[PDB]
C-alpha cells in the first residue's frame, strides 16, 4: 500500500508559512483553554494521534489520509479529548481550505512544538485526503497502564527505537492528562517545551498511587505525575541511560526529538524524489508578529 505525497496545487513555503502563521496567532489569542494552558499541548497530542495509528506491516494508518475526520476515528476512546484540538483547527481550514487533513493536523503539532519554545521541525507537505473506509480501527494507540516491554513493542510498529522513543515521551513535559478523559489526573500543566520531563523523572520523590478512576500513577510531593509507561521509562536500564542524557543536555533532547516528531508525522508517506525539501517555518517571535 502506497501513499505517494501531492503537493496541494501550486502551493509553496510562503502558502503554508500563512497556515502556521494563523494557527500561531491563534493559539496566542485562545489563551484561557484548559485552565490557561492554552491549546498548544493538544495539538502536539493531535499530531501524534493521527500518525500513531500507522503500522509499518501493511502501510494502514498513519498522518496521510487524514482520517481522524471520520468518526470511527474521531470517537476512539484513545482519542479523548482532541475533539478540542479538531474544533480549534477548524476555523483554520476554512480560512485555507486548499490544505488536505493530514497536513493540516500534522502541522498544527509543528506550529504548537515551535510557539511554544521547542526545536524547529521540518515539515512536507503533501497527505492527501483518502475515504472513511480507509480510517484504521481503534485499539492502535498505546495503553498507559503497561511496562517498558509493552512500551519497546508497541513502538516497534511505528518504526521507532528505543532513543526515538525516550526522545517522543518528552513530549509529556507538555500539558496534562484529564481524569474524564484517560482516567489519570495531573501533570506539569506546562505550555513551555523543556527537558523537564527527564529532569522531573530523575528528580522526584515518586509514590505509586491509587487515582480517583482506580488506576496506578506516580505522583511526587511536588505535584507531579508519571504514567506506568513514562515511569517505566527509569525502570528499563537501556531507557533509563537515554532519560539520563537526555537530562543532561538540552539540545541533544531537541535535536533527537524534532529528527523523530517529524519520522512520526511522515511515516507511511512516500516522497517523490522531486518534492520540495522539508520546510522549516518561522516563529511569530522570528517574524516579529
Ligand atoms: C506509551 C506511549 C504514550 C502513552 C501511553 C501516552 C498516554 C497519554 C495519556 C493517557 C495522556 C492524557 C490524555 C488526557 O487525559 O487528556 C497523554 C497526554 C499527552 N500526550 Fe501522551 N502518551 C504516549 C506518548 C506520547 C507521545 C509519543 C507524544 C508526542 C510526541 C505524546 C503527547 C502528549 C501530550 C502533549 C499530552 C498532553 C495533552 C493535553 O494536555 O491535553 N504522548 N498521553
Ligand atoms: N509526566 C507526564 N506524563 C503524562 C503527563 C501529562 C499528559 C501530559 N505528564
Amino acid at each position: 500500500l502506497v501513499h505517494v505525497a501531492s503537493v496541494e496545487k501550486g502551493r509553496s513555503y510562503e502558502d503554508f508559512q500563512k497556515v502556521y502563521n494563523a494557527i500561531a496567532l491563534k493559539l496566542r489569542e485562545d489563551d484561557e483553554y484548559d485552565n490557561y494552558i492554552g491549546y498548544g499541548p493538544v495539538l502536539v497530542r493531535l499530531a501524534w494521534h493521527i500518525s500513531g495509528t500507522w503500522d509499518k506491516h501493511d502501510n494502514t494508518g498513519g498522518s496521510y489520509g487524514g482520517t481522524y475526520r471520520f468518526k470511527k476515528e474521531f470517537n476512539d476512546p484513545s482519542n479523548a479529548g482532541l475533539q478540542n484540538g479538531f474544533k480549534f483547527l477548524e476555523p483554520i481550514h476554512k480560512e485555507f481550505p486548499w490544505i488536505s487533513s493530514g497536513d493540516l493536523f500534522s502541522l498544527g503539532g509543528v506550529t504548537a512544538v515551535q510557539e511554544m519554545q521547542g526545536p524547529k521541525i521540518p515539515w512536507r507537505c503533501g497527505r492527501v485526503d483518502t475515504p472513511e473506509d480507509t480510517t484504521p480501527d481503534n485499539g492502535r494507540l498505546p495503553d498507559a497502564d503497561k511496562d517498558a516491554g509493552y512500551v519497546r513493542t508497541f513502538f516497534q510498529r511505528l518504526n521507532m527505537n528505543d532513543r526515538e522513543v525516550v526522545a517522543l515521551m518528552g513530549a509529556h513535559a507538555l500539558g496534562k492528562t484529564h481524569l474524564k478523559n484517560s482516567g489519570y489526573e495531573g501533570g506539569g500543566a506546562n505550555n513551555v517545551f523543556t527537558n523537564e520531563f527527564y529532569l522531573n523523572l530523575l528528580n522526584e520523590d515518586w509514590k505509586l498511587e491509587k487515582n480517583d478512576a482506580n488506576n496506578e500513577q506516580w505522583d511526587s510531593k511536588s505535584g507531579y505525575m508519571m504514567l506506568p509507561t513514562d515511569y517505566s521509562l527509569i525502570q528499563d536500564p537501556k531507557y533509563l541511560s537515554i532519560v539520563k542524557e537526555y537530562a543532561n543536555d538540552q539540545d541533544k533532547f531537541f535535536k533527537d526529538f524534532s529528527k523523530a516528531f517529524e519520522k512520526l508525522l511522515e511515516n507511511g508517506i512516500t516522497f517523490p524524489k522531486d518534492a520540495p525539501s522539508p520546510f522549516i517555518f518561522k516563529t511569530l517571535e522570528e517574524q516579529g508578529l
